[PDB]
């Protein structure tokens, strides 16, 4: 790992720490000992303290709206982060849009793992914790949203990545040269090759104990693509069949023509 590649890995790590409100160290500090949402009573209490304006509709629909707000926010964070990736800001604007379009939910579900344990997830900028069992207790189809994400996260967390790894993994997610509709595939593939090269060398240095960590992470990227495809299908069912579950226009555009 040359000085330029080590420097690039650190540059991406610092951009991640700057641009995402939550990181794995911060999440672990909080989780070690947030208001616990484990039933309808505590959900309603948390709404009045953490999202007061929202309740100043069915609980499931209220949760869905709050989730959309966090997704919109995360799109902003990921867009700023992408500027630290060598060559991203030099791409055609349309290609930057396409890469973020397909990458954002893969990145969201990867980063969600940092705030998940087997019992639930940290939410609302670190100020709430919503139990996995409470989410399973919601009426269909809303109880079907988070469980596959918990399943992904438990195995992803067993890899014991830190933020220096996760930042590069998120950058690699964004730099996929095989997204549909790309204009300058050749330059993107070169951008992808560079980020993946940095990721491979970083994992060799930071995880000398796990000689297969790089191919494990390539597989996780493929798993995330499938998780997002399935997630988009469920969101389409909810939007179409739930008269009160309208989609924020920015998210409508992200999901539109995706899969
Ligand atoms: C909205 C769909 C249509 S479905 C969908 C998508 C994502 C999620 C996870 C949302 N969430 C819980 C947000 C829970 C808010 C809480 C609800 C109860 C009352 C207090 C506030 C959360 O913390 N996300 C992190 C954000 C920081 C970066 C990593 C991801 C849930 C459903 C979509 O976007 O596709």
């Amino acid at each position: 790992m040359t000085a330029d590649l080590k420097s690039l890995a650190k540059r991406i790590y610092e951009a991640y720490l700057k641009n995402f409100n939550m990181n794995k160290v911060k999440a672990r500090v909080i989780l070690s000992g947030p208001f616990v949402i484990h039933d309808m009573e505590t959900l309603c209490m948390a709404e009045k303290t953490l999202v007061a304006k929202l309740v100043a509709k069915e609980a499931e629909v209220r949760i869905f709206h709050c989730c959309q707000c966090t997704s919109v926010e995360t799109v902003t964070e990921l867009t700023e982060f992408a500027k630290a990736i060598p060559g991203f800001a030099n791409l055609d604007l349309n290609d930057q849009v396409t890469l973020l379009k397909y990458g954002v939910y893969e990145a969201i579900f990867a980063m969600l793992s940092s705030v998940m344990n087997k019992d639930g997830m940290l939410v609302a900028y670190g100020n709430g914790f919503i139990t996995r069992e409470f989410l399973k207790s919601l009426r269909k189809p809303f109880c079907d949203i988070m469980e596959p994400k918990f399943d992904f996260a438990m195995k992803f967390n067993a890899l014991e990545l830190d933020d220096s790894d996760i930042s590069l993994f998120v950058a690699a997610i964004i730099c996929c040269g095989d997204r549909p509709g790309l204009l300058n595939v050749g330059h993107i593939e070169k951008m992808q090759e560079g980020i993946v090269h940095v990721l491979r060398l970083h994992l060799q240095s930071n995880h000398p104990d796990d000689i297969f960590l790089f191919p494990k992470l390539l597989q996780k990227m493929a798993d995330l693509r499938q998780l997002v495809t399935e997630h988009a299908q469920l969101v389409q069912i909810i939007k179409k069949t739930e008269s009160d579950a309208a989609l924020h226009p920015l998210l409508q555009e992200i999901y539109r023509d995706m899969y």
